[PDB]
Order: C-alpha cells, then structure tokens, then sequence
C-alpha cells in the first residue's frame, strides 16, 4: 500500500541536539531509583487499586479498573521489576493481571479502541517477562474484542461510540498504539486476521490522520458506506490552526511500533516527516509545550507526556534506521537532550503518597481534565524511556 508524500523537514538548527551531552549510566540509574522511590510509596497508597488518569494538584486519586490508562501502572510496576527483580512487585503487578483477566471475562467498559493501552503494559507485559498463562489468556481476549470494532469500509478499528454511525465513523491516532496488541495476537495464533486489521488500520491512519506537512489530525471521519476517506478533526490541541504535541508523539512512537511488524520502508520516511516537525518545535529546553504552537514565553503549560512518548519513539527507530541516514546522529542527540530535560527538569522530587513520576502533562486542556498535572501514560513512557537506555528492553508492545 503507498503512502502519500509528506514534507520532510530538515532538522532546523541541529546543532542544538548535537552539542549535548549523552546520559550516562549513573544519570540514568539515578533516575530510576527516584522514579521507584516514588513507585513504592504508590503501591501502598493505591493497594489493589489504581491512580486516576491525572493527579489533582499533583497527587492521583484513587480509582477501579474501568478507566483507559489502569495498565499504565501496572506497566510501571513491571518496568521497575525487570530492574531490581523485587518479587513484592510481581505480587500487585500479577494481581493487576487478574484484575484485567476479570475485566475482558466480564467485558467491563471495554467498547473502544484502548485496548491496548490497558492489555499491553500489564498484561502482555507479564507474558513477556515470565509467560503466565493467565496473562496471555487476557492479552487474546482483549485482541479479540478491539477486533470488534474493525470496520471492513474503510479497513480501521473505530474509537468509541455507535459502531457504523456516521458521526462516530472515525479513527483516533492513539489507536497506532493499540494495533500492537493485534500484530502480538498474529505471532501467538498464527491467525492473520488480526495482522490484516491492523495493517489495514495503520495504512488508513497513515494515509488520512497524518497530513501533508506531517502534522497530525487527531481523529480521521470515513464514510460508512462507501469507506471513502472524509475529514480530519484536529481534537485537544489549542485551535483549529495548531498542532496538539501528543498527537505528534502517538505518531513518533506508533509509526516504528508498526514497522517492526510491517517493514515497510515507507514507515521510516514517515517517521523522518513526523518527528522533524515536532523536533522543530520544541522549546529551548527541549520539552514540547501541551501545543506545539507554543515556545518560551508563551505561559503555557508544557505536556511532559507528549516528550516522554517521543523519546520512546525515537529509541525505538534508531534501532532499525541505517547508519547512512544523515540525521541518524542527530536523533540519537535529540533523545539523549529530551529525556535528559526530563530527568533534570521534570521528574518528581517530592516523595509522598500519590505523586507521579513526572510533572507538568496536560491531558485534555479544553476540557480542564489534568492541566499542568502528571499523569500515569507520561509516567509510564519516562520510566519506559528510561528502562530502553539502561538496559536491552524486550517490548511489552
């Protein structure tokens, strides 16, 4: 399937990457352990529980497993785990586990698309790392129910609401992230619809909620009828005219997510457009504001969330772009520059009950939900950020 030509844009003063310095272990090492610091004073404020979406004033409520985000802590949890091995963390993160196995069995406020955002870092997570039957049980039911909602006119998983209705007949660029969990279905049962949906849907994101100057739509409409392609919304950024920072970063990271599975060449160039556009607009510390329309000075709020998730994405494409690749180099110094911003300038100091690993996402600014508060996906993809430096991290994706 061809991609339509997107611009390319050259990394706009790229010494500003390049002259950094490169993390090393102890800074990253370091990092970590503030990070897990905080996670176990997390574990007895949540219990069998979880954090809210966002903090309030920088502390997370307290909530059931009916959210789109409860797998995020428990990815945390097994993200701290493959680090120091600490058998109380298997403990929650496995009852996480059965917590999630009860929710797909009962089909618990599962109709959407964030199916793998919830099954992935918990439940595909523990599979990897010790291959609990309970935990690839849950992973093939969760793929089995975001099959559910693929719609053959147009070839996408639909997002929530009424599926086939025209004025829901759309896809979301977060579900990039989601598809992962069906190319892992493929590898387990050798059944290739779950590869043909989620190829289908890449290339129908790729081609519609991704634009020609390699901006980002938020959501993509599609005629149910015909499957014609229709328009693009641009959701939760600032104005009609902007650019919402994590929509970028869903791209950044969700486009070399795919290409592991797909290998098409076309996915790097996408992935070039993508990440230079939103590289040209970060600020000078290096940490997208919540709208890439603005910089310093601006008194807006930043999205950390939106950082962290890019740097995910860069480490992931570098390990398959070719040496030849003249910004090769400079990506490696771009991720190295972001996450050390987050580390340095961002990351939790204050250890007490309920405060996340990282300060300063937006979750949907329009909505006053998580304004300039953390929240558990920024926290999740820092500690992954982190996680893929120190050591050769197998993907939960």
């Amino acid at each position: 399937m061809k991609i339509k030509p997107v611009k390319v844009e050259s990394i706009e003063n790229p010494k500003r990457f390049l002259n950094s310095r490169l993390l090393t272990k102890i800074e990253v090492e370091e990092a970590i352990e503030k990070a897990l610091k905080q996670l176990y004073i997390n574990i007895d404020y949540f219990g069998e529980e979880y954090p809210t979406p966002a903090t309030f004033n920088n502390i997370y409520k307290v909530m059931d497993n009916t959210e789109w985000t409860n797998g995020f802590w428990t990815g945390c949890l097994w993200l701290a785990y493959e680090y120091n091995q600490d058998k109380k963390l298997k403990n929650i993160a496995h009852k996480n586990v059965l917590s999630f196995l009860n929710r797909i069995n009962n089909r618990i406020a599962l109709d959407h698309h964030d199916l793998g955002f919830l099954y992935t870092p918990s439940c595909t997570a523990e599979y990897r790392i010790n291959g609990d039957v309970k935990a690839l049980e849950a992973t093939i039911k969760a793929a089995d129910k975001l099959m559910e909602r693929y719609q053959e006119k147009g070839g996408f998983i639909q997002a929530w609401g009424e599926l086939g209705y025209k004025e829901h007949y759309r896809l979301i660029i977060d579900c990039l992230l989601n598809i992962q969990l069906l190319f892992f279905a493929y590898e387990q049962t050798g059944d290739e619809k779950y590869r043909q949906v989620a190829v289908n849907h890449f290339y129908a994101s790729a081609n519609n909620v991704v634009r020609d100057d390699s901006s980002a739509f938020h959501t993509f409409y599609f005629d149910p009828e015909t499957g014609e392609p229709l328009k693009g919304v641009t959701r939760q950024g600032y104005s009609d005219e902007s650019s919402w920072a994590r929509g970028q970063a869903w791209g950044i990271y969700g486009i070399p997510l795919s290409y592991r599975k797909m290998k098409d060449y076309q996915q790097i160039i996408l992935f070039k457009g993508m990440t230079n556009y939103f590289l040209n607009r970060l600020p000078e510390d290096k940490v997208s504001y919540w709208d890439l329309i603005f910089t310093d000075g601006s008194g807006q709020p930043r999205d950390t969330s939106a950082t962290a998730t890019a740097v995910c994405g860069i480490h992931e494409m570098l390990k398959y772009l070719p040496e030849v690749d003249p910004d090769k180099e400079t990506y490696k110094y771009a991720m190295h520059t972001m996450l050390r911003s987050l580390i340095e300038q961002y990351s939790n100091n204050e250890l007490i009950a309920g405060r996340p690993l990282l300060l300063h996402g937006v979750y949907s600014w329009h909505s006053g939900k998580g304004v300039d508060e953390g929240n558990i996906w920024g926290d999740y993809y820092y500690l992954e950020a982190l996680i893929r430096f120190y050591k050769d991290w197998e993907l939960y994706w």
